[PDB]
């Protein structure tokens, strides 16, 4: 934790920009494993990227938003069908928040014992989201970079900031490994990491699932590790 970080229950929140916060929840393994997502203010509403590991943690995220921002959550986008990104879907739905995910994530979620988002995003051949499937997304720019950490992983740039969110695709610049590769596409991983970089070429702060925000060297280090697969 750095000066400025707010502890809220077992969750941590860090302001990254005037309208952007990182939310961090932890899965105790019998050490603790962090998972990061984003909260974005867009005028009189809030937008959320990824849930926490569990429903209770995700409800705590909503409680923090209520206390610190006091604006309604318009929608949440979840970036692939693993527990750290969709483990709290039920809490979003109980709150009446519209949820969005890659159509493939929604198709895979039941096979991971999880609940699909209520709306499906689809993507063009170059990876950009089809606009009709992402209505009223404000500053969220959703990009599917290709298979990598999983076949369904998506990424999100925040328009009007220098922030882009790589999810579990991107590792930090001093990472020793690519994290969990159990569902990974080792053939296409490097190209997908680089496609993420090319989609958001002016983002200087890269946010990822399991490390603190890093420079663009997170993207290049990840791609270089993936070259070795
Ligand atoms: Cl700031
Ligand atoms: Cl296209
Ligand atoms: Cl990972
Ligand atoms: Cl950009
Ligand atoms: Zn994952
Ligand atoms: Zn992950």
């Amino acid at each position: 934790m750095e000066t400025g970080d707010q502890r809220f229950g077992d969750l941590v929140f860090r302001q990254l920009a005037p309208n952007v916060w990182q939310h961090t929840s932890y899965l105790d393994m019998p050490g603790a494993v962090a998972s990061n997502g984003l909260i974005v203010r867009d005028g009189g509403r809030v937008l959320v990227v990824d849930t926490a590991w569990t429903n209770d943690q995700t409800a705590q995220i909503l409680n923090w938003i209520k206390q610190e921002i006091n604006l309604p959550v318009a929608l949440a986008v979840v970036t692939h069908a693993h527990q750290d990104k969709m483990g709290g879907m039920d809490a979003l739905h109980a709150a009446g928040i519209a949820t969005y995910a890659n159509a493939l994530s929604n198709q895979l979620a039941p096979q991971e014992g999880m609940v699909a988002a209520q709306h499906s995003l689809t993507f063009a051949a170059n990876g950009w989201v089809e606009p009709a499937t992402a209505p009223n997304f404000g500053p969220l720019k959703v990009f599917y970079p290709g298979p990598g950490h999983t076949s369904d992983n998506i990424t999100v740039g925040i328009d009007g900031t220098d922030i882009a969110f790589g999810g579990c695709l991107i590792k930090d610049s001093k990472a020793k490994s690519l994290g969990n590769l159990g569902d990974a596409d080792t053939e296409h991983y490097a190209a997908s990491a680089r496609a993420f970089g090319a989609a958001f070429p002016k983002a200087s702060m890269i946010v990822m699932s399991h490390s603190a925000p890093d420079s663009r060297a997170a993207i290049t280090h990840t791609a270089r590790m993936a070259d070795k697969l």
